[PDB]
């Protein structure tokens, strides 16, 4: 028994993930306007995202230590919802852009953006993106290494692919192959560091401010 | 650096307005969803209703649910079968998206527990200053405790200071019938933790109820 029950509440699932969907639309195209105006203020603030990446907490395990030398030279970051620029897109498919300061003699200047869709619930994908790693991971670099084939050409390439340059090859279509949990980190983008990257700020300043 | 401490303070009053923007489009985006939804809980809701055993059943299942109240209390929390949770910000503007009125309705059990439907209302309240989302306040609503509750029921223990009124006080206010009373205005003098209960039931008991009843129904197959 219960069956025609159950029917019916499988259909009222199914109409409350449809509105789930209009209602994650709805919000990012309301906050489409306000990110823009925020993130112009955010570019007034000396090491905001410097700042903020380093005051998330699990931000930093995605990552090796050696990174943060470059992740504080990130001046900007901006993230957009592709399903604003059409349907056939998941509200959580995203591309974002980052800016590198750099580093005069080891890390250039440079502009990268990677995009990120649901594929089928669902995980997320992308395509890898250029980006020049720093000539302080010669050594460590996927396209240089010469010979991975020995036990130390095997240790570098895993050191190097662990970076945060390793997670812009990053595709998720070949698991265990790739930087690791490169889409745990890319929602970490999406959901929690550019949406809420001003209260990190704050924290920031308030953890700072205990320590006085 | 006049020129730059200006530029911050001037980002700071910046990014604070944003804010605000982001709290007013929150806001309207949960009343377009609790709008919505109405309708679908209703017609969900007349579903679940043709399934007798469905709230003793998601109630049991829930993951922290059992850590609010004695093992004792789920006789009567089994005898539960109906919850309508009812979002007040879409009567008026005044209320804020997190304040509810829950309705259950008890089944009851011969010669202990009177059949009866009981409202109990939740609403926001700020102290100030700190950012303070604020957090939720009730008033207390009649609720008939079982017969056999008689000897730890606050309105009929008459010492409640002696060594064992106080004792047998203390346990009938960590039942769900003391929650029932609970206002969240007198820290520690209540049923501990009724603020989170009452979020359990507004924001996952309640709306995700058909996923928690699916996945114990899964277990009993395979």
């Amino acid at each position: 028994e219960h069956a025609k029950a159950f029917l019916g509440l499988a259909k009222c699932e199914e109409e409350v993930d449809a509105i789930e969907r209009e209602v994650e639309l709805y919000r990012l195209n309301k906050m489409k306007p306000v990110y823009e105006k925020r993130d112009a203020y955010i570019d007034e603030i000396a090491e905001f995202w410097k700042i903020v990446l380093s005051q998330h907490v699990s931000f930093a395990n995605y990552i090796r230590a050696s990174d943060f030398k470059y992740i504080d030279t990130i001046d900007k970051i901006k993230v957009e919802w592709l399903a604003l620029e059409s349907e056939m897109y998941d509200t959580r498919d995203f591309s974002i852009t980052f800016h590198f300061h750099g580093i005069e003699g080891d890390f250039k200047e440079q502009q990268v953006t990677k995009v990120f869709q649901i594929k089928k619930d669902g995980i997320l994908t992308s395509e890898p993106v250029p980006i020049e790693w720093p000539q302080s991971y010669d050594s460590i670099n996927p396209d240089l290494i010469k010979d991975k084939r020995s036990p130390e050409g095997k240790k570098k390439y895993r050191q190097g692919m662990k970076t945060i340059f390793g997670w812009f090859r990053w595709t998720g279509l070949k698991p265990g192959k790739e930087f690791p949990h490169g889409d745990s980190l890319a929602s970490l983008f999406s959901e929690e560091i550019y949406p809420f990257c001003v209260k990190y700020y704050a924290e920031a300043q308030r953890d700072l401010e205990d320590e006085e």
